[PDB]
């Protein structure tokens, strides 16, 4: 859809989530994570750089984390338009960067393309090694790029020293890292993404909890059905998902035939049956 419509839609979704009045530590926690992310964007980021004209590019790889961020970002883009009108919708696409690699799952590539069309992203896609170099090439093509939005957060307990607004290290080309999802935990991610009713990468439906490349990521061994029985913690969000109101259906994207072959050897609960952040990357490495 056109960008103004995507932005207004995401605004309604986020607003609707913020109006959930349920007994729930998860919901209340996620409402707080939403408010902080939106405060970073509206109060610290969009005040300093334009989210429309190319000063900022959004790094998007179709994963759950940058998808949640993209929905929040679009919600803030809607609000930004009115704030700037108040202090003084364009027909265009949102500048976005996707690094495509040889080991990228086709299912994910397809999801990136489809959601680029849904959210009206103007996609730069690299030609299918090291991410630092991929971005160095990007910045050389688009030197006006001042900042890049990154859906990074803490997914193991180890010290990382990340900040919401942070310069790249000297290894990397110079631009500002914008990392407003940093305080989200795994339960917040699933609660919001399932509530949104937006389509999500079909790999999560097959037991992935973290998506890498074909060779470095698998369904989460802790979701293997014959040896684990996790409870569903997001039933309310699923049943009452935005605009849904078949209540129990989850909007997963199609698995590419090649990936279906690759996964035939796999007996796994969907990713949203994992809430233990310590175990999020267990299917990786
Ligand atoms: C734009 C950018 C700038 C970075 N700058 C530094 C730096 O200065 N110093 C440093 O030590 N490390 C830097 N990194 C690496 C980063 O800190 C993480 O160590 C690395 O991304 C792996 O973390 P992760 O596995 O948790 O998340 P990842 O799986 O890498 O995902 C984290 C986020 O990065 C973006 N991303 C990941 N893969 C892609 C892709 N293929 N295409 C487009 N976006 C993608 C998405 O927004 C995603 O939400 C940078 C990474 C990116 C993407």
């Amino acid at each position: 859809m056109q960008l103004s419509k995507a932005a207004e839609m995401c605004y309604e979704i986020t607003n609707s989530y913020l109006h959930i009045d349920q007994k729930s530590q998860i919901i209340a926690s996620t409402q707080e994570a939403i408010r902080l992310t939106r405060k970073y964007l509206l109060s610290e980021i969009f005040v300093r750089w334009s989210p429309l004209n190319g000063e900022i590019s959004f790094s998007y790889n179709g994963g759950k984390d940058c998808q949640v961020l993209l929905l929040l970002y679009l919600s803030c883009l809607w609000e930004y338009f009115f704030i700037k009108a108040q202090n003084s919708f364009p027909m265009q696409r949102l500048p976005t960067v996707f690094i495509d690699q040889e080991e990228t799952f086709p299912t994910l590539e397809n999801f990136v393309l489809e959601t680029s069309e849904r959210y009206c992203l103007s996609l730069y896609e690299s030609q299918r090694v090291n991410m630092a170099d991929a971005f160095r090439d990007f910045i050389k093509i688009y030197p006006e790029t001042e900042a890049i939005v990154i859906g990074i957060r803490h997914t193991d307990p180890f010290g990382e020293a990340l900040k919401p607004i942070q310069r790249t290290d000297s290894n990397w080309p110079d631009f500002m890292r914008l990392q407003p999802l940093l305080h989200w935990d795994l339960t917040n991610i699933w609660s919001f993404l399932l509530y949104s009713n937006e389509p999500i990468c079909g790999l999560y439906g097959k037991g992935f909890t973290s998506i890498g490349g074909i060779n470095n990521s698998l369904p989460n061994p802790h979701l293997r059905k014959d040896s684990n029985n996790p409870a569903l913690h997001f039933e309310w969000e699923i049943i009452h998902a935005f605009g849904k109101d078949r209540s129990s259906a989850i909007n997963t994207s199609p698995i590419s035939v090649v990936d279906k072959e690759r996964f035939s050897k796999y007996n796994y609960y969907p990713g949203w049956y994992l809430v233990d952040d310590t175990l999020e990357r267990a299917g990786r490495i």
